[PDB]
Order: C-alpha cells, then structure tokens, then sequence
C-alpha cells in the first residue's frame, strides 16, 4: 500500500491536471472560434498534454491501493481575451508547480521515488509550458497586441 | 406528384442559392483582381458549393414533377470593400437560413421528409459559411483591417 | 481605363454566357430525369463550358477597370422535349456568335488586340457547340426520334 | 424497452421489406430467362438492397426487445411482362413510402429519433426506386417498348 | 418444357430453403443480439447459402418453364434460447433432407438428370449444416451450457 | 445568428452529461486496467474517448451560437467498486443521458434550430449503441456466470 | 523580304523589350539587396520573359531579312524605392503597349500575319504584367507601405 500522505498529494495534482484540461480545451475551442488558428491548435496539445498526465497520476494512484479522486473539479481560470487568457495559463502553472514541488519534497522523505520520478516528469512538461507563456506574453509587448494576433491566425 | 407548396419552397431556395452563387463569384473575382488571393480562392469554393446546392434542389424538383426556375434573380448585394463584401454575404446568409427554416417547417408539416432532409444539409452548409464570416468580421475588429487583408494577399 | 464601349460588348457576351449556362444545365437534368444519360452528360458539359467563359470575361472586365454585370438575366429557351431542347441551344448560340462577331468589329477598331482574342477564343467554341447541335438535328431526320432517344440513354 | 407501436410499425416496415425482396428477386430472374440481362442485373440489386433494410430493422427490433415478425408474408406483386412487372413494384414502393410516411409521424410523437433516422434512410432509398421506375416506364413511352427491351438485353 | 411433377418437388424445395433463410436469419441477429458473435456470424453463413440454394432453384424452375413460389412461406421455427434455437435448426434439415431425398427419386425416374445434380449438391450442404448442429449440441454435453456460450462470445 | 437561450441551456445540459461520462468512464477502464481486466479496460477507454469527442462538438455549437460553454460544473460520478455494479453505473447514467438528449431535441424542433438538433441526433445514437452493448454485458454475465465472464474479458 | 515599315515596327519592340530587360534585372537585384526577397524573384522572372520576346522578335526579323538592332538602348526608368519602382515599371509598360498597338495596326494593312500574331502574344504578355502593377501599387493603398514591404519580404 502506498502512503497515505503520498496519495494526497497525488489525488492534488490529479486535481490540478483536471482543471487545466478544461480550462486549456475551452481556451483552445474560444481560439479557434475566433480564427486564431495558431493559438487554438497549440492550446489544444497543452489540453492533450495534461490529459496524459491524468492518466498517469490515476495509474499510480491505483497501483497505490488508493482512489483516484475526478469528482472535485476547481476553479477554471477562463479569459475574455488573448492576453487574459495567457495570463490565465501562467497563474494556473504558477500554483500547478509549486504544488508539484511539495509533493516531491513528501516522495523523498517517505522514499517514494518512483511517484517522485513521475511528478519531476509532469513538472519538466509544466516549466516548458510556462516557458511558452511567458515567451507569447513577451512577444505581445515586443510587437504589439494586433500584430500577435495576426501572427496566430494561420496554423 | 410533389407537394405544390413544398415545390414553392424549393424553388426560393433555389433563388436563393442563385443570388449567392453569382454574389460570392463575383466577390471572389473582385478580391482576385486586388491581390487578395486567400479571400478570392475562398469565395470562389463558397460560390462552388452554392452551385452544388442548386442542383440537388434542381434534380429533386423535376422528380418531384415540378418545374425549377432559373429565369428569376433577385438582388445581388455586391459590396465595395473587403469588410462591406463579407458583411453582404453574410446578410444574404441571415436570408438564406430563414427561408430554409420556412420551408423545412412546410416539408415536415406534409411528412417530405426527404426534402427535409435535403434542406437541412443545405441549411448545415449555410450556418458553417456564417461561421466563416462572422469569424472574419471578428478577426477584422481584433486585428485591424490593413493586419486582415494582409493575411489574405498569398493562397 | 477601358475602352466604355468595349466593357459594354463584353458584359453583353457575359450576359448570354450567363444565360447560357442556366438553359444548358436545366436542359442536362431534364434529360437525366428522363434517363436520357448520354444528352444529360453531353449538356452538362457545355454549361461548364460556358461557366469558364463567363470567368474569363468577368476578369477581364475587372482587369479593364469596367463593372461585371452579373444581376441582369436575360430569357432562358427552355424546350418541352428533346428535338425543341436542341432547337432552343441552337437559336441561343446563333443569337451569341451574331453578338460575339459585333464585339470582335469594335475591339479591332479601337485596337483592343486582347479583347478580340479573348472573344475569338469563345466563338470557336461557340460554333463547335452549333456544329454538335446541327449535327443532333441531323441525327434525328437520319434514324428517326425514337432511334436516336435510344441511343441516348446509356451514357 | 421500446415503444410498443414503433415496434408495431417497425415490424410493419419489415413485412414490406420481405414482401419487396420476394418480389424483386423474381422479377430480376424473370428478366434473365428472358435475356433482358440489364434489368435482370438492377433488379437484383434492388432486390439486395431491400435484404439489407430488413436486417437493419430486425437489429433495431432486437435492439427494442421486440420479437422481430419474418412469418408473415403478404401478397406479391408478380407481373407477367416487362411493362406489368416495372408497375407492379411501382404499386408496391407506393404503398411502401405510405407505410414509412405513418411510422416516422409515430416515432417523432413519442421522441424515437433514432429510429425516425432509420426509417428516413429507408425512405430516401425506396424514393430513389420510384424516380427509377418512373423514368423506365417514361422511357417505354418516349423511344417505344421494342426498342426499351432492345436497350435492356446487354448488361452493363 | 419441365415434367409438372418435377416443378412441384422444386417448388416445394424452395419453399424448404425461403423458411431456412428467415429462421436463420432472426437466430443469427438474436445471436449478435446477445453478444454470442461466433454464433451469430456463423449461423448468419448458414442463411446466406440458403439464399444463394434458393437463388439456383428459381433460375432452375424458370428454364423449365415453371412458376417459382416465393408467396407461400411455411412455420419458422424460433427457439428462445441457444439450445432450443440449434435443435429448432436441426428439425427443420431433417424436414428438408427427407423432402431432397424425395426429390431426387423423382427427377431420377423421370431422367431430369440436371435436375437431380442440383438437388444432390443442395442436399450435401444440407448434411454438413447437421454435422455442425449436431457437433453443437454434443459439445453442450461434453462441456456444458454455460463453457459452451463463454466459448461462442468472441467471433 | 445568436442562438436560442433554451437551446444553449440544453446545449450545455448535455454538456454536463458528457463530462460526467468522460471521467467516470476513464476511470472505470482505468480500474479495470488495475485489475487485469483488459479487455474491459480497453473498451471502456474507447467510451470514454468517444464522449471526449461529442463534448467538444457541444462546445464548438456552443460558441458558434454565441454561448458560453459551461466545462465548471461537474456532476456527480457514478463509481461502482465491481465488474456489475461498474456496467450498472454505466447504464444508469445513459439512460439519464438519453432522456435529456431526448428533451434537449424537443426544443430544438420547436425553435427550428435543425443543425443543433441534427448534432443531438448523432449523439443520441451513439450513447444507444453504448446502452446496446451495456445490456449485452449485464445479459452475458447472466447467460454465462459472472466468473466465466470475466475469464472472458482478461486478455486484449 | 519583310515590309520595310514591319521590320522598323519590329525593331522598335525590340528596342523597348531591351530597356524592360535591363530595368527589371536592375529593380530584381535592388530589391534582392534589400531584403524584399519575393519583389525581386518576381521582378526576376518579368526580365526573363522579356529576354525570351526579344528572342522570338530577332528571330522574326532575320527570317524577314532585315537587321536586328540591339544596339540602340533608350533610358531606363530606375526607381529608388520600391513605391517609384513599380510605378516606373508600369510608365515602361503603358509606353510598350501604346507602341505594340501600333506595330499591329501596320502588320494587318500589310497582310503581315504572322508578325501581327507574334506581337498579340507579346501584347497579351505585357497586359498581365500591367495587371500585376497595378494590383501592387493598389495593395499598397489598401494595407499600407510598411505591410506591403512585410508581405514580400520571405520567398515562397
Ligand atoms: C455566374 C454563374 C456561374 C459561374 C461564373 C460558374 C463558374 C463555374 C466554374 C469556373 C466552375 C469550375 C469549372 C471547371 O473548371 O471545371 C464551375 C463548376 C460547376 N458549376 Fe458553375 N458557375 C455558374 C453558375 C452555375 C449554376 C447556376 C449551376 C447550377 C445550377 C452551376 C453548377 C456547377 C456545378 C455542378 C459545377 C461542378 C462543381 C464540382 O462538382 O466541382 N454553376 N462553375
Ligand atoms: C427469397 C429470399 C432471398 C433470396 C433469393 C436471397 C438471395 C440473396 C443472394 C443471392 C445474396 C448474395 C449472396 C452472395 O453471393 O454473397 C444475398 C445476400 C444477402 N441477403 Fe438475401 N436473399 C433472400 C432473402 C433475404 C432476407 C429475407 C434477408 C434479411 C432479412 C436477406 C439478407 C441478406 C443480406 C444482409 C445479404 C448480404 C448483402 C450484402 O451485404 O451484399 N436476404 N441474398
Ligand atoms: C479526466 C479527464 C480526461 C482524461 C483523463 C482524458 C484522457 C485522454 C487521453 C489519454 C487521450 C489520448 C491522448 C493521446 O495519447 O493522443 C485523450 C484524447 C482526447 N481528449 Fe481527453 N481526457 C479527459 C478529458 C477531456 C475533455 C474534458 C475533453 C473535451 C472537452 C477531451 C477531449 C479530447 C479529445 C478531442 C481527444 C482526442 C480524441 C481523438 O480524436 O482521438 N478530453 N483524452
Ligand atoms: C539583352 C538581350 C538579352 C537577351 C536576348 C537574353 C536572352 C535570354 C534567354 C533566351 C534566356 C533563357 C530564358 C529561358 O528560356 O529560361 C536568358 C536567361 C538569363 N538571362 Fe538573359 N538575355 C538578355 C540580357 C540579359 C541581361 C542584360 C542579363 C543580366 C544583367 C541577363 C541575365 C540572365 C540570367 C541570369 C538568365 C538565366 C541564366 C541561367 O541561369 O540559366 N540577361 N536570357
């Protein structure tokens, strides 16, 4: 059986990857909505992305003797445009690594380092997607708004 | 023998489908011969479809025993710039689909249900071109104009 | 600009097509509701023709800086069967080539070399289609209405 | 479970569909004995299109926990020449697109849209059966019965 | 022309193969209906050779200038459950190879030599359809009903 | 052409439907998947997939009727701790599906909102042939024992 | 021999085609060096079939027997941006064609036919590059200077 405080934290994340599956599907479909065909695929692979590592953290949760938890869904971050949605993104990741983190620190008290390997695989994929957000942000400021947009019109 | 009132519908739509075939071919002639050739290659598969259209309605109002008109065009909404073109087609469109509605109520009244079902591809066909438009009257407000119709010189 | 007298020669010509090409495609589906398949190929084809003549002059049109006139619809000669069918294609075509040779006389009077190529290029094509009327005429004194219907229904 | 008077409808679909195979089915080898192989060969497949409607309805009979009816066999329409046979399985589509017309009514009342789409299908192609007949026996007409069998002794 | 008797055992055949397809038929799709798919597809091959039994016989009655009875459609024997279906499967061969052997004696005495290959060739697909009822219903036996079913699920 | 009010609080009704679906069936394949049952568990992950795609045809309509997709609030999941009480689940919550499915069609017709309705249609069938296939599981473990049944459903 | 009047016509087509060579070359590797690298590949490619008129208008005149002169070069009109480039191409181009008009006019009072058709087809030619100048210099109006230079700036 899997430690009690270690499936916790798993159950967390778990929680945490589900919001960001919604909230990054809908930010994709708003995209393509509005013809911003660049940003809705792209946000579309981050939506598939978190959608694995469900997947992932509900498969040691079980082998854990655990119960995966799908039922709690938090509070989606959703934008009424481009740069609030970004931003929207980042303030997720933001929380979704620093909850990341304290479930490694309790993994490596209690040598879980199997689970351990698993979550600093997830937070490699999350630093990478913050990394692209700040790079769109930065890029908004650098050429403008209505520029950016432009850029992510056409796949 | 069809329904007389169900040939009546048919043949508006069929009118309908005739305005829009010359509209958005002229359209898409128009843009070609400013260089904006995403635009006109895209009005020009809009004009195609419509086409189309017109002959499943053709061919099923002669099984039907009825006579097709094509001698009756009514007005062709030709706009003078890109976002008074698009804003053309898509008035027609907003006609387009009211009449369908009409006539898909008279066919299911009669129990037609084939020409129901003919009407509602056709009506799917005319909200999917409602979805391009209004998707690029958005992006035009989003982007600004000179950005759009920049987007839009090269196929 | 364009020569005034030219663009309306050619919107004269764009009219016929336009006429044309309805005549033409309501002909090819009354022949195939009436399982004439080899008439109702036949004449599909030659109002597919007339669609790319009617492209050709709306651009050059455009080019000459003049206004396609795609809202005027002259009168449609639709025949009851198939020897008036013919009969009506072939007074529609004698009335276009006798416009066409009046539009070929003012473009080489105001030296609109191009024009005139253009126009050339669709009165060949014009008396191929006379010579297949003609020909289908023919046919029918030859064999007898019956034997050439025979003929014509399998494509 | 499904609603008792689809069910009942749907059965009575079925039985058009089996009386429509039977019927086809002979006409098409009545066509081939006498040599008219182009009418032998659609009919066959008109025939065969009909099988493939009746075992889409006994699926959605079973699926219904309904008692799929394949006893009752109602009359055949059996011509004795090509004009009679083209009109006999006319009379017989007609009264088919009736039947079909009545079921979908009852199916949209009480909310089977999935069987309403089933029956729409079925509708769409017995309709394209009547456009080809009525063409064929328009045809006998327009170029004379000789030369319409004449047209139909080689197949495809 | 065909001797009248020999007509009636061919028309009687039939009649034997129009009550197999059906019965056949409804046990296959009541199979599939159950998720018995091993059953169903097979016993839906069985239906399929009836027809094409049927098929041979009508073209057989017609070249000897009899009228095929596809009107008259005897008792389908329907079974509840996948026993009572196989031996409701194996009472109608036995009815019909009885019917077949009967046949045969009276094309032999009559020389329709043709005619009895046809009926024999029926006949040694009807003997292999009881092969395999029986090796069913033995099967039952040897490894009981319950094995039996969980052994015809997956086709 | 904004859409109907009601039409998009049916639209986002089902919605909810089918994100309910996406989570309880992932993790029944999921569980299944634990247990060696992988058969079972492959097949429900298809479910699950499946439903994945009707939602975001849901929320595509949604938008283009100048809704607002509602993917916040998530109802409660019908977990079952066995192979029975899993299918059951299942079948429970299409059946509330189907039923809402049915109503959301209803006004659908009744605003002549046919494209809507036709998307509803399509998804209507879809979650019938997943009750089809649930009321043959719960008939198998009856037919052939509930140990039998799972043999059944070990390997891929 | 060739008309006097039809060789002097023919000569001084080749004489414009041989400034529109060295202009668009020039305008090609202007553009090139500045980074508006689909201007020059286009620019390119309207030098080319200029070379390839002047070829056929050379050997047009030896066959006729006269002497073709590709000594003479008038002035070439040079822009020093992209804006004075096209325009200077297109002043080029309007001079071409008013001299093409005239060259046929002569060929048809003299029965010279073939000279009339080659010099239709450099016509026709020239008229397509008239339409491309004036759509650039349009599309600078509609998007502006600084977006029409972003457009052609990467090859396709
Ligand atoms: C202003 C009037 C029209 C113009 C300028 C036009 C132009 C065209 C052109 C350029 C094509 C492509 C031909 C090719 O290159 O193969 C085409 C195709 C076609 N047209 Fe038209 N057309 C017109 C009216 C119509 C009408 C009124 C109908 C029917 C009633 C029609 C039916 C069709 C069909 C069925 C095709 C083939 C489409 C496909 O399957 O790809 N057209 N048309
Ligand atoms: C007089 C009765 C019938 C005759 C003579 C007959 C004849 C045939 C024949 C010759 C074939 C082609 C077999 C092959 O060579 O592969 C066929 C196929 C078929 N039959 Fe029948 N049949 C009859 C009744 C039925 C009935 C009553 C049904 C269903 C309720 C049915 C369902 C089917 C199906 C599903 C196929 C396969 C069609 C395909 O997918 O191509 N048949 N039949
Ligand atoms: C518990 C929540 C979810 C989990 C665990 C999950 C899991 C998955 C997985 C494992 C895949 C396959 C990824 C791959 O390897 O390519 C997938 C695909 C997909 N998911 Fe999800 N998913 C969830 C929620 C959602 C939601 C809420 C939506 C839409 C609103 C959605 C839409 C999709 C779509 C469109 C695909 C691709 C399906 C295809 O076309 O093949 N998913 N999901
Ligand atoms: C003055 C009279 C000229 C004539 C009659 C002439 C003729 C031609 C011809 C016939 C071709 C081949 C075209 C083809 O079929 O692809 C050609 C190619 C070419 N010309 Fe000229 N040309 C002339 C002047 C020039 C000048 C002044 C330049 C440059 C400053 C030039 C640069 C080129 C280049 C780079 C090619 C392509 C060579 C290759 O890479 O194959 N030409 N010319």
């Amino acid at each position: 059986k899997g430690d009690k405080k270690v499936i916790q934290h798993l159950n967390k994340i778990l929680g945490n990857e589900l919001i960001a599956i919604n909230q990054y599907f809908l930010h994709s479909r708003m995209w393509n909505d509005w013809g911003l065909k660049r940003l809705g695929a792209h946000e579309y692979h981050e939506s598939i992305d978190e959608m694995k590592h469900a997947d992932k953290l509900i498969e040691r949760i079980l082998f854990l003797e655990g119960l995966p938890n799908l039922q709690d869904l938090g509070k989606l971050l959703i934008g009424e445009n481009t740069q609030e949605m970004l931003q929207c993104d980042l303030n997720l990741e933001l929380k979704a690594t620093k909850d990341l983190r304290e479930a490694i620190v309790h993994c490596e008290q209690v040598h879980d380092y199997v689970s351990r390997d698993l979550l600093k695989d997830i937070l490699e994929s999350e630093e990478e997607h913050i990394d692209y957000l700040e790079t769109q942000l930065g890029l908004i400021q650098k050429v403008g708004l209505e520029n950016y947009l432009l850029s992510h019109m056409h796949e």
